[PDB]
């Protein structure tokens, strides 16, 4: 039975960035523990679907421990022990009782706390959820944690030069389709929607990336779903059966069909909304002394005057920081300001890299070029509602251009002339 003044439950992005903030805020040896079911210290999860899969110069632990993903210092296991912050690894909590402030591990150990930070992130929706036949065949893989990534690297090696089917057209789908093609697989991506990345992309943006990918040799099958998987006598996947009637041969299948916030330990004990744990502007739940951050939190997004849940990395880092600031502020008598987040999303495919800021609401225009067979692609999009820019996307931007579009999203400037916005889209951003 161990007690700590502060317990972070989960050892991911938000956990690590919260530890770093606790350090900055003066935490003392013996005050803080992090409990994680993973066997390693907090790391930059984004590396797992990018640099981890590169066929050379790949990312590997301990290189991508937090906080190197945002250009900060690296927090190795030794940083935590030198600060007297205890890492309790390979420990999965299976029961949380918020009244008695007690956590229980699968093996029966118990942990009590005074303040709890719920940083349990998301799990992955699985094809067993859809009732897809044969979905338990071997070499049908999902990607969330570094153990998953290691299985994937192992399959990439064992099936070298084979066929991969990627089930899903979101973030995992785009990144993994690219990764498998770069590792010399024949790759087909399958999804039900009419264009990829429906959670952000417009039809116009999606067409650029889908043409890019098919020019690289990736096949895309839209408007269908998997209905079953053939397997061999060892139970290893051999083929994906589609609802449209097509059967795709496959040595590896990777699935990216959505994440789910891991809130199940807390059902009934805290207020929920939009699938996550409802919080205030300081990441406090409906239970005092219990905070939720990162992917599990539904919080007030001040600039859009709405409750939202964000399932991306920038928010996991900044929410973690805000929570610790609020906790420390409450212990002194000190005021903290309400979280004021600008959504920042990004991804990379092959030699492409885009950034998006703000809100994808209103009607869209493109600017730049747009031609996927251009020497060096560089184009963007503005989302315009009520005469003002609410969202901005840019592929191929310099650091100054990226900062400029972020300033557009943050300040929501009015648009006088649309044709002058489309010719000179970034001149507009730079004048803001
Ligand atoms: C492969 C991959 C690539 C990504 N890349 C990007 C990207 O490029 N850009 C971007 O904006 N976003 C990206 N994301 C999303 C981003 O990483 C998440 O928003 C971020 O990790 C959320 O941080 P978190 O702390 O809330 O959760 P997570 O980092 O998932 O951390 C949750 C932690 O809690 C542990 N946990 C859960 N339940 C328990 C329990 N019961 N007991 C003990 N431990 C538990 C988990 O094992 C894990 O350590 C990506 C996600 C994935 C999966
Ligand atoms: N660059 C990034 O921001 C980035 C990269 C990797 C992962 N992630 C995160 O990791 C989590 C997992 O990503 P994800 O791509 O699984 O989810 P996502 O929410 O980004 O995409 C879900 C996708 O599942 C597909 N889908 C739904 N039903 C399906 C079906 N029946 N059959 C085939 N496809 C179906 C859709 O094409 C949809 O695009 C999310 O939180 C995501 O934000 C983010």
């Amino acid at each position: 039975e161990k007690h700590f003044k502060y317990v972070i439950l989960g050892g991911g992005v938000a956990a690590g960035y919260a530890a770093r903030e606790f350090a900055k805020q003066g935490v003392k040896p013996g005050e803080l523990a992090i409990i994680s079911k993973e066997a390693v210290a907090p790391y930059e999860r984004p590396a797992l679907s990018k640099g981890y899969l590169f066929p050379q110069n790949a990312a590997r632990l301990p290189g991508f421990h937090v906080c190197v993903g945002s250009g900060g210092e690296r927090l190795l296991p030794e940083w935590y022990s030198e600060k007297g912050i205890e890492l309790i690894l390979s420990t999965e909590i299976v029961k949380a009782d918020l009244a008695s402030k007690t956590l229980t591990s699968a093996v029966g150990a118990t942990f009590t706390y005074e303040i709890l930070i719920i940083a349990t992130g998301s799990s992955v929706i699985k094809l067993s959820d859809f009732g897809t036949q044969g979905a338990d065949s071997n070499n049908i893989l999902y990607l969330r944690e570094v153990d998953d990534a290691d299985k994937l690297v192992a399959a990439i090696q064992a099936k070298k030069g084979g066929k991969a089917v990627i089930v899903g057209g979101g973030y995992i789908g785009l990144e993994l389709s690219a990764a498998l093609k770069i590792n010399d697989f024949d790759v087909t991506m399958v999804f039900p929607e009419p264009w990829c990345m429906p959670r952000l992309f417009t039809a116009d943006i999606a067409a650029f990336y889908e043409s890019y990918y098919t020019n690289k040799g990736v096949k895309i099958v839209k408007g269908t779903v998997a209905v079953g998987f053939d397997a061999d006598a060892n139970g290893d996947v051999t083929a994906v059966n589609l609802k449209n009637g097509s059967v795709l041969e496959a040595d590896i299948v990777v699935v990216g069909v959505g994440g789910r916030p891991l809130t199940t330990l807390f059902k009934g004990q805290v207020a929920e909304e939009k699938g996550g744990i409802k919080t205030d502007a300081f990441f406090e739940t409906s239970v005092p002394g219990v905070y939720a951050v990162g992917d599990v939190a539904t919080f007030p997004m001040k600039m859009y005057n709405e409750l939202r849940r964000v399932e991306h990395v920038d928010h996991a880092r900044k929410s973690a920081e805000q929570a610790v600031k609020a906790i420390k502020g409450k212990e002194s008598g000190e005021s903290v300001v309400e979280y004021d987040y600008l959504p920042y999303f990004y991804s990379r495919s092959f030699d492409l890299g885009w950034q998006f800021y703000g809100d994808n609401v209103g009607d869209t225009i493109l600017f730049g070029d747009s031609d996927p067979t251009s020497a060096k692609p560089k184009f963007g999009s503005y989302w315009i509602k009520d005469g003002k820019v609410l969202g901005a996307f840019l592929e191929g931007g310099s650091p100054d251009e990226n900062k400029a579009i972020a300033k557009v999203a943050k300040t929501q400037p009015p648009v006088a002339n649309i044709e002058e916005l489309k010719k000179e889209g970034l001149q507009f951003a730079s004048k803001i």
